[PDB]
């Protein structure tokens, strides 16, 4: 909840020189530690400032991946984040560990509506908006109790089509962005894969057919087939479908998605109890 400033000695002593690298993150790589008090982080490393360490103190929400402390000595930049125990949602929809355990559509859910809250404390930030403008699956982090943190908000299958008009990314191409994500959430599929049959290649424009054609059940991860209340399923494929939209124009705010992902949830969670 309060920003630390490290020495570089006690970075070296929680990363152990740099000796695991927990992946490529935006703006540097991140390496795996472990502080003195016990509490596992990522350290991410600046490949090449005090106003983005203000903005970053100014954030505070439970679906954001808190800043924990930062590294300034020797013209060095790192930043301490906590580790995320359960990995990044991408790789828990069609990553290694989905071949072992299949993500539930009610936890999926509960993911989604974490994610799209993070989003939404960003876009509606007092005075500016904070823009995230590269919103992926891979970018929502999840903790020991599986509850979403939003990260990198300091792709190609993502990108807003009128990015191609405008040469602009908005609140509105965070939306069409976190449309996409709930379309893997659906269909546990990556947007872009060239190895799928010609028709399938773009996830959005493979889906979009057979929602438009209310056959939603056609584009279903098999993993979650008749594991979910179709009433819940609707308005989440709804919604993701008005995020999709070529136009921003007529697509929702990040809060009228939370609105809707709360809706699908208190649905599945009424029919289950
Ligand atoms: C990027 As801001 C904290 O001035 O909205
Ligand atoms: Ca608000």
């Amino acid at each position: 909840v309060s920003i630390q400033a490290f020495t570089l000695e006690y970075i070296e002593e929680a990363t152990e020189k740099y000796k695991t690298l927990i992946g490529e993150g935006g703006f540097g790589p991140v390496y795996r530690g472990m502080l003195d008090d016990g509490q596992e982080v990522a350290v991410e490393v600046r490949s090449a400032f005090d106003n983005e360490l203000n903005l970053l103190s100014a954030i505070q929400h439970e679906n954001l991946v808190p800043l924990i402390g930062y590294c300034n000595e020797k013209d060095q930049q790192i930043l301490v984040y906590p580790f995320m125990s359960n990995g990044s949602l991408q790789n828990r929809l069609y990553g290694e560990p989905a071949k072992r355990k299949i993500l539930d559509w009610p936890t999926r859910l509960s993911i989604a509506l974490g994610a799209a809250r993070g989003l939404a404390y960003l876009h509606t930030f007092p005075g500016r908006p904070v823009i995230h403008r590269d919103i992926k699956s891979s970018n929502i982090l999840l903790d020991h109790s599986m509850c979403a943190k939003v990260a990198d908000f300091g792709t190609a299958g993502y990108l807003d089509p009128e990015y191609y008009t405008t040469q602009q990314l908005s609140e509105k191409s965070d939306v069409f962005s976190f449309g996409v994500v709930l379309l893997e959430i659906v269909s546990g599929r990556e947007p872009l894969d060239i190895k799928r049959p010609r028709n399938e290649w773009s996830l959005v424009e493979w889906a979009k057919p057979y929602i438009r054609a209310s056959k939603i059940e056609e584009i279903v991860d098999p993993g979650i087939k008749g594991g979910y209340h179709a009433e819940a399923m609707w308005r989440v494929v709804e919604v993701a479908l008005q995020c999709i939209e070529p136009f921003s124009a007529y697509r929702p705010c990040m809060d009228d998605i939370v609105r809707e992902l709360e809706d699908a949830l208190i649905i599945e969670n009424n029919a289950s109890e």
